């Protein structure tokens, strides 16, 4: 017999009219394409683009009748890539591409195999760098939600319909692993149907969930965040008569707490919204600052001290220093078991 | 019958005499071109470069009668987007392009169909940096105003024309936020015709007003810019003979603030004029160096105090002590009130 | 006689039936492709985004019995690198290439030579990006596993198999240096047979190991690391009565150790997990911060001393000063035993 | 009649032996090609690399003989910019190039017209990331001048000659501003004439002043730099008993000095020669410097000091402190005096 | 007669044999191709990546007998670069490109003259980034030498042979200036043959000696790095009786020299050998710590002081004191010695 290189040319050359400018099924029903993408390697996640780089196998699935032979004794005929020219395929895009490209290392990585009935599947690797919106309400205990639509452009809903196969819509690589985020198993498959100016076209996606990974901010920024605010508490167990000692205590922790402020949100988007970081160094930093108007308090006292009325300002700058002791190790930890609290149902 | 591929190569072949180097209606009125954007993507507006990155869709409609056919039973015709170089196309081209670059996974984003009468809609995806003078005169509360303007090239006022059109000339999406900046409702459409050493050429441009969001700025640039200036005001509530605790407050407060200052202007384009944000440091400089030559005048008079005459200076270091815990929590509330009110009229 | 291009042109013409799109031996048993690399640069290895650039010479030998000359007198005809589109070609890619590219200077960079018996040399240069889990449990003491896979993606197994050579399966540059790891010259070599819906195809990989070089750290954020301990064991010499002098030192100090465990991580991933550089600032933390609980014991007991009973709490706060001059001298040498033969054997 | 586009196929066709591989003029007198830009974007003038990025309109015009119709009832023919590879174009390329591109937003950017004479205007838009030396002997204060050379690298002198039109040489933009520098009026053409082993070639070349504006670098590191210096002056005005309180302001305030020193070249390259700024910088260093050992003078005479020869000594560490309120406030105005006239002039 | 376009086409035509896949002097001795480069811009020599940008014109020399043209009356035809894919080229190619594009500005930069004996000048510009093993022992007065080495890809040692010219092998740019480094006159020609498993292949390179200037390292990194010292030397001038004073003399100098020592390896590779700006630094940290050290000597002796043995620990506490204020400003000047001796030789 033939190859089957010469034996598509009577299907795919200037014979039996088949062109490739011209979608199967014309004047009759839409052509039902069904995809499924193969998540190779993800992760690259930036806040300051609010992008993602992502790397899958988009497979494409349809029906053609004007290929479907009945000479050949085989079921799968395997083509070259550099002959997609020829056949007609779906004008698939990305409405999130903001810059792509294809890989040709050696070869157009394109799949390209022709059923006997007609079915034709189409797997190629695409490198896009997707973008979402960052909600960043609750920055450190956020599950965020980036999503991919795969619409047409060419193409209106009666003439191109996309839809999701059953069998794994979206499979994950055996060893995908993230260096910030954790991927859920569970992925989410909803239309995404849009109506422009021109007309209505198909639209399909799916949710993946990303949810951040403590372990990194609790030592970074949670750790040395506390620590500081024990520095302005060994203050109440100094002698209020050395005054250098106190007032460098209350000056120099009250400033490099500043700097926790703003290396907290170095890499970060200008939100304008509160997020969960902002309120943890900001209250904290309001312990910082309470303890340099508690010396004030202190001092204030001592300065003004009649010999009988002076001995209780003595003993009332030392009362305040018998509760100080008491109230902020027991008043930050109020506030301590309020932040994890409502961060963790929400 | 025939499909429309087959159907118009009587149109776009070697018949008709129809050539894609000469534009509709030739030797007689120009090409009336109507066009219209969606706006896709928008944000990533930086300002060290000033530019900023958006993703429209650029529609374009005009009217052809070499492809007015009168024989197809149907109303609009799709086309194949890899046949764009058989019919005329407008030379539409941006001035403030500064790198540029279309879309092509797996097909040619783009868009072509022909009415009846003549009417060939181009519609396609392009990802453009454009750039316009930032106006930083008043920095965090500017209503920055970048427009886009599309000319011609090869064709000139009486060859060819561009307009808008009166049906939602420009288009916005749905759900396009921005993480720094908000795009208003209203935005002015005006003609940019320009005059160079060869001729005129027609140009069409839309105004977009981007007004920033304070409340980014009030947290990391007002909240600490403002507590480090009541750092230097609770030197009046310390006794006046503490030397190395005044002194060291009027110091460490004062060199931190320039850190602030310099601290403001890190991602900022080098301008000359000053902004909103450069005089609400320096005057706060100044309240942080006024407290540093406040205790530089106490500790002169008590250094220098005769037995009757002495004790009216130890009181006269305490009077200024007294007004100095009124005046500066009294005179930067002033300042507090001019700045926030000049600034949100003009 | 005729030139090998113009005898070669009998072999690739339109006579024979030779088709660029039939792999050899076609309705028999798969092509055994066997490769060998060439790393002539490597090196560029980031951790922010997890990938290497390496610069390999992919060598790719297989049999055409199509191409089998009997003929031409030599035995290696060398061919020009433009004529690679007529001759068959393994589909050879990378499942880890993360955008890559040719190298063009003046000539395609493609190596091709044709045997007597059908053997056919296939070497190009190709620029990499190759990525990698970055295990960084123990981070300045970790042996990295880079590997690099080469994959099929028209064929499956039962038509395009890929070996490794017995000759020098991987080779090394002769001057082939890296900045901050080394290359081992022990390198594995293991299948990586992968299975997708659609069916199975070959994978071949070489692992890659590359151990630190401990000078740069060891100087950098180790010996620094380990002089901030001892500023604050210098406050056990210095008198108890000197306010100003210990509590400067044990705040100064502990402040300046939390720039050290952030400047630790700058150019790191955000990983969840704990490394080895995370548990050696933080037991120094540990010192810098029980120096400043050390004096909060001993002043508190000074300011609180009746006068036979007072006199023991001067000796009781000069006890504790005679103890930490030895126990935190001999404390941090245990956790610096510890340290170094842990991290040594695993 | 015909069409433009059926006209000049007579004259860019297989007919009348006209090829795109012969320049014009041929056995004669070379072409003599006149140009002129039209400079649209101006900026992004960065100094770590000494480059700056620019987009001009390149106008190329010259005779053809050749296309020299005389029977087309107009005067002025335009061209599809998809046919400019079927006439003869200058080979004309810049020197200091360092990475180009053209613009192919949905059409080249190209102009060409025809007159009757032969003259053909030749118009594109390029964008270009152009290099000079920077001269940074005074840094603040400097005039730079960046220009542009436009060689021939195919054809010599005789071949091929590059001159300036009279009419406007150089276009500059109505509404072209720039955020760190100004672009002068005054732009000098001469030419630029090279000679190689191979033979001599035309250039032309045009100067661009590019004068700062000093309005930035005043108040960022101008500013501060002479506030850290009267910090230093009011050790004066402090009592000679208080050792924390002058030694803590001599140490602090030497120490950020540095630091704005080590901020004045973050972003500059490195060069080998002193600049206007680290002269200033250096200065003040001085000054910082010098109050420390002022003190160190002061604080040694009190601590030697037999009962009438003792009061002396006292008098004499008082007789110090009562010039230095006077020296360095009258010394510090000298060196501003000639710091802000001698790079006044040159 | 014919121009030289239609006089070529006879040799470069299907007429007399000529074929691009073919060298010159088939089944004979190889081809010996002449070589010179032209160094246009050079610098931008970063360290991170360990490379460099250059940019050339690359010029190849070698002869062709089959385009001996001898009925043209001139001596020189020059060709169009549109026509380079016509006739033999060799396969010039750098082992260290690392990444290379051309420059199309206009018209594709090439070069191509044949002479009447056969002689072929193929001249192109090139913009290279090569790397080069960075030998960092000593930083700042180290001589890197930089080489750039031209293999063959397709054809071996008996095929294609390349050599340098003895008229000016490499040239210099007449204005070419360096912004960190300078160019030196004498560049070694040595080969570089190498050897593979496939065979041997030709290799030319030119070594460049690239000398620092350290000009920009003395006034950043070692005068701040010198005057820090000499804030410790001031605290032996001062009492030992005021603890608060030298306390925080001998801490804040020695902390903020540990930044001196992080910021003067922020953009440099991490190496693991020491360089000569680490063995700077840390001998300079020594003499900041020693003399924290000798203040814990003198304070301890204080503490310590039974009436006539006591009057000596005074002395003794204050001979120390006699003996530091010369000791240090000696031994740091016999350290300052053998370091611009030893790295000034070698
Ligand atoms: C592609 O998928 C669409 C569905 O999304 C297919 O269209 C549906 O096709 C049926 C005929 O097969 C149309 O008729 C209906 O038939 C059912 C019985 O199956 C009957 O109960 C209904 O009353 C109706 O007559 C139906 O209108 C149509 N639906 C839509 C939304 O178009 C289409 O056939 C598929 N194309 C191919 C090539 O498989
Ligand atoms: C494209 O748009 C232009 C307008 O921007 C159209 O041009 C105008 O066309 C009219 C004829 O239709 C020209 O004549 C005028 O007619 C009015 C009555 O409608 C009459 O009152 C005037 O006195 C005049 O005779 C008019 O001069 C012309 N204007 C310009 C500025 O060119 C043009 O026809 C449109 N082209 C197409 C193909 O639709
Ligand atoms: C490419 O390599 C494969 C092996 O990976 C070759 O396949 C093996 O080929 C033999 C025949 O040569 C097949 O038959 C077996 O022969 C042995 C004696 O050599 C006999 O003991 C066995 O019982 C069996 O009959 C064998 O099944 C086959 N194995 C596989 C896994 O396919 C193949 O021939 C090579 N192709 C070329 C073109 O060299
Ligand atoms: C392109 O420009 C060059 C000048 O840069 C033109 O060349 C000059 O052409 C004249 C003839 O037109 C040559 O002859 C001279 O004529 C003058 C009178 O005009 C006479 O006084 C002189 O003694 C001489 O005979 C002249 O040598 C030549 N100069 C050079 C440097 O080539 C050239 O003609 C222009 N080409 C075109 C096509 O316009
Ligand atoms: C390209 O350069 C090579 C040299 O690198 C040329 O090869 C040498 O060519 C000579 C003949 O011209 C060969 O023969 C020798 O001749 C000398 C007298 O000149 C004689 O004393 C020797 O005993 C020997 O017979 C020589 O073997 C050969 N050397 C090599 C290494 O190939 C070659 O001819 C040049 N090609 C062209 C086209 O110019």
């Amino acid at each position: 017999p033939m190859p089957p290189s010469e034996f598509l040319d009577k299907l795919m050359g200037k014979v039996s009219g088949y062109d490739a400018r011209i979608r199967p099924n014309f004047k009759g029903p839409p052509v039902n394409v069904t995809c499924n993408i193969f998540i190779n390697s993800f992760g690259s996640i930036a806040e300051t683009t609010m992008d993602y780089r992502v790397n899958i196998f988009l497979r494409q699935q349809w029906n053609d009748p004007r290929l479907a032979y009945s000479e050949y004794p085989d079921d799968s005929l395997d083509l070259d890539p550099s002959m997609l020219d020829s056949i007609w395929k779906p004008d698939l895009f990305f409405a999130n591409e903001k810059g792509a490209n294809f890989h040709e290392v050696t070869t157009d990585n394109k799949l390209l195999r022709i059923s006997k009935n007609g079915n034709v599947l189409y797997s190629i690797r695409i490198t896009l760098v997707l973008a979402c919106p960052m909600d960043l309400k609750n920055f450190p205990m956020d599950v965020q939600t980036c999503i991919m639509q795969l619409e047409s452009y060419g193409f209106t809903m009666n003439d191109l319909i996309f839809e999701w196969d059953e069998k794994g819509a979206v499979q994950v690589a055996d060893g995908l692993t993230l260096p910030q985020f954790i991927l859920k198993e569970e992925k989410d498959l909803r239309y995404c149907t849009k109506h422009y100016n021109t007309g209505k076209f198909t639209c399909i996606e799916a949710r993946f969930h990303l949810e951040r990974q403590m372990g990194y901010y609790l030592i970074q920024m949670y750790i040395p965040s506390l620590l500081i605010v024990i520095l302005s508490w060994v203050s109440f167990w100094i002698n209020m008569d050395a005054a250098p000692a106190r007032v460098g205590l209350g000056i120099t922790t009250v400033l490099t707490m500043t700097t926790q402020s703003s290396g907290s949100r170095a890499s970060l988007p200008k939100v304008s919204y509160v997020k969960a970081i902002d309120i943890w160094m900001a209250v904290c930093l309001l312990f910082v600052f309470s303890a340099l108007l508690e010396y004030a308090a202190v001092n204030f006292i001592a300065r003004q001290h009649v010999e009988e009325m002076r001995k209780l300002f003595i003993s009332r700058a030392k009362r305040i220093d018998t509760v100080s002791r008491v109230a902020f190790p027991l008043v930050f930890l109020i506030f301590n078991i309020f932040y994890w609290i409502t961060y963790k149902i929400i």
